[PDB]
RNA sequence: UUUAAUUUUC
């Protein structure tokens, strides 16, 4: 191998490692680099600070960008769109604003992604008529509304009920001739089907051809379970070729069983998933211990929580609020214990967690 | 290197 390793190798290495997803692998490469002469550049800060914010360390993520900045290693816009996007998704919307005004401070345009960013941190912060005002202002700079653009306007008018604008925004981007792809028609797909408007969906899978991926297929099979077409959705996990059902498909199938009682089946999908080497992820065994609780099985339930634990799949504020709703409802101290114990394992609590135990 | 879609606690 060693030829001198660049910074891109580095680079790359340090991106991959980042997703992923041993973090902590990461981190090591780019001290290693330092101790062998090599030194890290605005690319190598902007991969590990992304790194960092997916693996919810946003707050150590605003460290490198110190670093950065103390080295005079100028972030750039891509480092400023890492920061407005971590801190959206964080629920740190008035944070990722003031980086969009500090951008241009500095001499940095806003861009395409930029607008993007934060037309999608708008839509999912409830607030649609920002969202707008800011696609207004793309324009105003020239700066064109791409296919992510308008798929974002287009799952946010949908998610706030606005459907009949979503589509008549579906309509414009063709005749203005962006492209949809996939993701826009499998928005539309979900807009539609949570609207109890399951032919419309259909209608709209059949799509010029875009080829439907596992995510369209996922809607539609939980579009057909929560309308109660279990077998249609069985069916359509058949199904109506090449698509390789992922851990999304098994989950929202074992919800569907679970809700409707046919608890039996629901426990050979979950354990044909990991014949067929689908590793169950936290949300799997979220949808069962609730499957279980309400079922009325608490010690079932338990079992599957303590086995969570056996193999390696750590729990989530779901998890922790799921048992503590069934402990309660299940005639205290136990469910009093379970909170403790998520405050301890770091899980920090939500306002439901709160909202029940108080309710003592 | 950075942005949009589907599953679990209603």
């Amino acid at each position: 191998l060693r030829v001198a390793p660049t910074v891109v190798t580095y680079n790359t290495l340090i991106d991959g490692l980042c997703k992923a997803g041993k973090l902590d692998e990461a981190l090591k490469l780019f001290e290693e680099m330092v101790e062998k002469g090599i030194k890290p550049d605005v690319v190598t800060y902007n991969t590990l600070i992304d790194g960092l914010c997916k693996a919810g360390k946003l707050d150590e993520a605003l460290k490198l960008f110190e670093e950065m900045v103390e080295k005079g290693i100028k972030p750039d816009v891509v480092t400023y769109n890492t920061l407005i996007d971590g801190l959206c998704k964080a629920g740190k919307l008035d944070e990722a604003l003031k980086l969009f005004e500090e951008m241009v401070e500095k001499g940095i345009k806003p861009d395409v992604v930029t607008y993007n960013t934060l037309i999608d941190g708008l839509c999912k912060a409830g607030k649609l008529d920002e969202a707008l005002k800011l696609f207004e202002e793309m324009v105003e700079k020239g700066i064109k509304p791409d296919v992510v653009t308008y798929s974002t306007l287009i799952d946010g008018l949908c998610k706030a009920g606005k459907l009949d604008e979503a589509l008549k925004l579906f309509e414009e981007m063709v005749e203005k001739g962006i492209k949809p792809n996939v993701v826009t028609y499998s928005t539309l797909i979900d807009g539609l089907c949570k609207a109890g408007k399951l032919d419309e969906a259909l209608k709209l899978f059949e799509m010029k051809g875009i080829k439907p991926n596992v995510v369209t297929y996922n809607t539609l099979i939980d579009g057909l379970c929560k309308a109660g077409k279990l077998d249609e959705a069985l069916k359509l996990f058949e199904e109506m070729k090449g698509i390789k059902p992922d851990v999304v498909t098994y989950n929202t199938l074992i919800d569907g069983l679970c809700k409707a009682g046919k608890l039996d089946e629901a426990l050979k999908l979950f354990e044909e998933m990991v014949e067929k080497g689908i590793k169950p992820d936290v949300v799997t065994y979220n949808t069962l211990i609730d499957g279980l609780c309400k079922a009325g099985k608490l010690d079932e339930a338990l079992k599957l929580f303590e086995e969570m634990v056996e193999k390696g799949i750590k729990p989530d504020v779901v998890t922790y609020n799921t048992l503590i709703d069934g402990l309660c409802k299940a005639g205290l101290d136990e469910a009093l214990k379970l909170f403790e114990e998520m405050v301890e394992k770091g899980i920090k609590p939500d306002e439901l967690t709160y909202r029940r135990v108080v309710e003592y």
